[PDB]
């Protein structure tokens, strides 16, 4: 479930994404759905705390404990929100200047800034082989993922600027996430709600900065339609999986998983509903196989 709610969900966000910064008559701030994606990411992650715990009892003694009563830990949590409110917002300003397949391969190369920030940060070892799979991965998915290289006017190089910051962020912030995760017993819920507490103060601090004076004139939920809030739920609930994901496995295994998905995914629809398929995209499947086979070997 948690791998093809992760493909549905990563076709459906980028796409309309894509289609409601476009498209629009009144057209939204993006600044205000990073920050509402941090508020529903919150009441999302305090509703899955008090299941966990499974008690009244139990839940309040979490939040007094564990949520508000660890100050040194919302003090490191706050440092990725801050680079994740970057990283989210530079999203929004690459795909409202690049077109969708031309962000989607070029933002792939979050996978050798992460598999290195993984090797510096966590104090962790990739060997010469582990290396040429992740390169060769990041090969895959381009050939997998390529299309073509709006109604608006745009800027590509302050596109690419964007997912250039975008990448670096990507590596940190989720390493430095997956640092303070596996650092003890704390849940996966705690350690969400205690990142996405700081992370609303930030993103609402950015929207102040932005768009503070247009919001002004026009409102905070300005450009909201039935499509905005659908990017939200897709956004917040994406950021819940992804945290699962590195709790389970981890940050590099999160882009093999990603790209294993992708081709399943592209199978599925071969097998189902008759797809057409490119030479490329066969290749690239191939690669995508190699590299998990190259990074599953025993050094
Ligand atoms: N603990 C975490 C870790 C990541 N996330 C979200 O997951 C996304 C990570 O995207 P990448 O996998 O592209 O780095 C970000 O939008 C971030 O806000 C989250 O909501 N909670």
């Amino acid at each position: 479930y948690c791998l093809t709610v992760m493909t549905l969900v990563a076709a459906a966000y980028t796409v309309a994404l894509r289609y409601t910064r476009t498209t629009a008559e009144e057209l939204y701030f993006s600044t205000t759905a990073v920050c509402i994606t941090e508020v529903i990411k919150l009441l999302i992650s305090v509703g899955l705390l008090a299941k966990e715990t499974g008690s009244l009892g139990r839940f309040k003694a979490s939040l007094s404990e564990n949520v508000l009563g660890s100050p040194k830990e919302l003090a490191k949590l706050s440092v990725p929100s801050l680079v994740y409110a970057v990283q989210n917002n530079m999203a929004f300003l690459a795909l409202s200047n690049l077109d969708a397949a031309v962000y989607q391969v070029t933002y792939q190369l979050k996978i050798p800034c992460t598999a290195l920030c993984t090797v510096l940060m966590l104090n962790r070892t990739l060997s010469k082989l582990q290396w040429i799979s992740v390169f060769m991965l990041c090969g895959g998915v381009t050939l997998v993922q390529w299309k073509p290289a709006v109604v608006v006017a745009q800027n590509p190089l302050l596109g690419f600027g964007a997912i250039a910051i975008a990448v670096l962020c990507s590596g940190f912030a989720g390493v430095y996430f997956e640092k303070v995760l596996k650092s003890s017993d704390t849940s996966l819920w705690v350690r969400n709600i205690q990142m996405y507490l700081s992370g609303i103060v930030v993103t609402l601090a950015g929207t102040y900065l932005s768009d503070g004076a247009e919001i002004q004139e026009k409102g905070f939920f300005y450009g909201y339609t039935y499509y905005v809030w659908f990017v939200i739920f897709l956004a917040s609930v994406g950021g819940l999986y992804t945290s699962v994901v590195v709790k389970y496995t981890d940050n590099i295994m999160k882009g093999f998983s990603a790209a294993a998905a992708i081709v399943l995914s592209t199978i599925a629809s071969v097998l189902l509903f008759g797809l057409q398929i490119t030479l490329s995209f066969a290749l690239g499947a191939l690669l995508v196989c190699v590299s998990i086979y190259l990074y599953g070997l025993p050094r």
